[PDB]
């Protein structure tokens, strides 16, 4: 069949990928209406900070590129502005030329992503991240104007690695965000590390704090300070990129976001939606989930791949949530139901704090464990771990404990691998087993 | 219930700590026929090495604090002799005076554990390691004889921890075994980043090789080589400390091991077996299992505990057989049926090869993942991996998909923690997965 994709990044460009492992006759074009197609989105923050400095990692292919080694045609600078789902066809604008045309399809995948949110002021030293052109606009700022203070807006996980990587660049970021509400994604009273780790750094921080007025490199905040920055970097959230999708027979929710089935697919036949513009379910529990998420992305690109070209009986069985994000010395990751979702359950708290490995054994640090489970069942509802050492491990083995619905007390059977280094006889995730009740 | 318990360590002294939480009445006895209670085991190589320093890391408790703490009497240097089981009594030789007694019991937990086998040699300079008293000791002849040249006999996994302790203490080690299945646990072509390690620090070692003859420090070979040593460190297998159980009516294995139900009992009522000693079975295949370590002792502590005065009901479910060892800057981790249990299954193995982590991401090494299935339904059988970086993490949650006799194929479905600096979208599991079809 003749494939349009809408998208050439994380879900676009590896679901065309994808399908032409399994499909070498069918005609496959992605139209991305940005420069780059490929690029790394998750190497971004440390392109910033010049820990990765190859361009080959910045961005895998160029249109070129990828013809020559895949026969997928790729057309950069091309922005779908509306999809004629009763004729089957995509109206696209063609940027370099501000000419439009239809392109026919006989299936169609949506994987447009989101963009950066702005906090609209008219200022040339104000920066978001969201594609290499946006980084390669910063590393540019950053030499042609000798760059020391950075203002980093926002406390997510983006933001809090471009601070980071701004710090070991070796400028001198201050960190604000409006509220107390950092690294959200994590348990509010589990992110104190954050803090601690800006403190032991000298790095600068307000919460309850925003841009009121900008005057030149002169800021003007809301708690009423007034400080001279070369450089703003914000990271105010994101929202999705469908308004070209609204004119269409696709169901959107009130939020922006395409709710999609097990297979991927939209509510219009032949239309599959990808990506973080999708929405779906949890796999544990009955309730709503939007993961956007390169793993999510990438598992949906396989998805839909075998749906079109492969076995049709692969199907979703629903997301998990499993997000981590590494902050200087310590690592925050978190699985499950989001911290306000846990409302819509009768649940319990059960949580340890031990040594990553043997205490006897150097370079211990002390990993804190917590989990959710609910009365009702005893099944595992969230888990979230953050430290030095081993929160990762600890999350993954809880997020495959989770696929295969294991009850809070089963953790106990959890049969660890124990050596001095790595964890302890009864490991955290057994301790956790045994404290629940 | 009036219980006495054999052995007070890692399976021993953990089961009466853990009927003590459960029971705050009943009268609990161990006996223990060297110095020390609850040394750290797994801390000795360690130890050895200088990199456990502080000996209160080495010893948790002391009989005065055990009592003090939780009420249980703990009599070292008494050892005992003989279980008359029809009466419900042991014999104990109080190693101190050379008398003997009897001590009833209403409920009696076996966790005698192992020995270390012996050359047999008349030799001063041989050691063997398995308790704080033989650390003291090889630490003490270190220091008395300057010693500097150590011959490590044998490449089981914890003669290589104490072979990389005495290097990195700053001795200078040779490495020997009778055969060339060093770290036995681990798949054979797997195990040669261990060599790669000893060739690189110009450690030497010979495979198919043994002691002939020692002649105070001179020491002849099977090879017919001659080399003079100060010191040489047995680690040539272990044996069940059975024999004082043999005139008993429990029922031994032709290797002198007890076989035990789900519930940790012996064929003799009110008599339970824990630890090193006894055998039972895999949890993920119908065959028997013996896995002498630290998490089965510890397990099996709970569940005995449970049977005697908690949940009745709680009994084990088999072994996996995780297991892992660090050796300098490698890990080598595996769960599953031993590399010879293979032949039993008809099966298929599938593996990868990939970064730990981000390609981009500083501090980047190969993970080699290698899963083994049935192929009658698809199910995980083994699971091995070798690398700097991220083995530990993987096998566990490997392990976690066995306990649920998880397929291969639904790796694709397992949702990794992804962030750069952890591992990739489509994680090495992932891959298992996809490359499983
Ligand atoms: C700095 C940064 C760090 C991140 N770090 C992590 C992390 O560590 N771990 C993690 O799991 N995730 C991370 N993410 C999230 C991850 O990058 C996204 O989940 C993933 O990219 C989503 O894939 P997608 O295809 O939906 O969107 P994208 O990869 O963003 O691709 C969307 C593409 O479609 C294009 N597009 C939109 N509308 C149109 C249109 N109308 N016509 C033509 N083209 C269009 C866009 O220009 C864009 O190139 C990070 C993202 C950023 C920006
Ligand atoms: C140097 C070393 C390193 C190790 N490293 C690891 C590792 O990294 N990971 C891992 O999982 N496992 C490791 N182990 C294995 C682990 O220590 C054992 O699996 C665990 O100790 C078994 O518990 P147990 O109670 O059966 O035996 P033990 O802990 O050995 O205790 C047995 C006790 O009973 C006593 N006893 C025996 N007979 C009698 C008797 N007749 N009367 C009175 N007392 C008696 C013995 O003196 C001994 O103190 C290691 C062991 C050693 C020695
Ligand atoms: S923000 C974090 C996520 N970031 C991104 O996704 C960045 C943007 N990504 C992309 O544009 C696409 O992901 C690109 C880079 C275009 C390619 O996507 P693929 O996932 O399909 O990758 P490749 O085609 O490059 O495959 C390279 C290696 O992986 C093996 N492989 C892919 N798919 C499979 C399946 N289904 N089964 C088995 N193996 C598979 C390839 O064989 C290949 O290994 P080599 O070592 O290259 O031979
Ligand atoms: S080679 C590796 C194996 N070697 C060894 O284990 C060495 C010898 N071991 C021992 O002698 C015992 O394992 C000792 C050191 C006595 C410990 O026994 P327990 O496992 O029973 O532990 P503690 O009583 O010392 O408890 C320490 C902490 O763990 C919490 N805990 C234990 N058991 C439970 C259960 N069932 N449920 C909830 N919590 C449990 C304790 O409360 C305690 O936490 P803290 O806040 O540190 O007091
Ligand atoms: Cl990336
Ligand atoms: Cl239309
Ligand atoms: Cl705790
Ligand atoms: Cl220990
Ligand atoms: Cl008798
Ligand atoms: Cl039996
Ligand atoms: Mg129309
Ligand atoms: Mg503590």
């Amino acid at each position: 069949p003749k494939i349009v994709v809408v998208g050439a990044v994380a879900g676009g460009a590896t679901c065309a990928s994808q399908i032409r492992r399994l499909d070498k006759e069918s005609d496959i074009i992605i139209f991305e209406k940005d420069r780059d197609m490929s690029f790394a989105n998750c190497a971004l923050p440390y392109v910033i900070g010049e820990v990765v400095e190859d361009r080959r990692y910045a961005l895998a292919y160029t249109p070129e590129k990828f013809y020559d080694r895949k026969q997928i045609t790729v057309k950069t600078y091309h922005e779908v502005i509306a999809i004629n789902d009763e004729r089957q066809t995509v109206s696209v604008l063609n940027r370099k030329t501000n000419e439009q045309f239809e392109e026919s399809y006989d299936k169609l995948i949506l994987s447009p992503g989101a963009s950066a949110n702005s906090l609209g002021f008219e200022s040339d030293i104000t920066f978001t991240l969201r594609n290499l052109e946006d980084t390669d606009a910063i590393d540019q700022f950053i030499k042609a104007n000798q760059v020391d203070k950075v203002l980093v807006v926002g406390a997510g996980y983006v933001s809090l690695e471009v601070l980071e990587n701004l710090y070991e660049r070796g400028l001198h970021p201050t960190l604000i965000h409006r509220s107390d509400k950092i690294n959200k994604l994590m348990d509010a009273d589990m992110n104190q590390p954050i803090l601690d780790e800006l403190d032991k750094r000298e790095i600068p921080y307000r919460l309850n704090e925003e841009i009121n007025a900008i005057n030149g490199n002169e800021i003007t905040f809301k708690s009423g300070k007034v400080e001279h920055y070369d450089m703003i970097i914000e990271g105010v959230g994101t929202h999705p990129n469908s308004k070209f999708i609204e004119s269409s027979n696709i169901k959107l929710d009130r939020k922006g976001f395409i709710p999609v089935n097990d297979k991927f697919e939209t509510n219009v036949p032949n239309i599959y939606a990808i990506g973080d513009i999708a929405t779906s379910h949890y796999r544990h529990v009955d309730l709503p989930a939007s993961v956007p998420l390169a793993w999510g992305a990438h598992r949906a690109a396989s998805i839909v791949a075998e749906q079109i070209a492969g076995n049709d009986t692969i199907e979703f069985k629903g997301f998990l949530g499993n997000n981590i994000v590494k902050f200087f010395d310590y690592t925050f990751a978190s699985v499950g139901v989001k911290p306000n979702e846990l409302k819509q359950f009768d649940y319990k708290m059960v949580e340890v704090t031990q040594g990553a490995h043997a205490n006897y054994y150097p370079g211990n640090s002390p990993l804190h464990l917590r989990v959710y489970y609910d009365t009702s069942n005893r099944q595992i509802l969230r888990a979230a771990a953050v430290g030095k050492e081993g929160a990762d491990k600890r999350i993954d083995v809880l997020s495959m404990a989770m696929m295969n619905q294991l009850t809070v007390d089963e953790l106990t059977e959890f049969e660890v691998a124990y050596a001095p280094p790595y964890s302890h006889p009864k490991d955290l995730i057994n301790m956790i087993g045994y404290k629940a009740k």
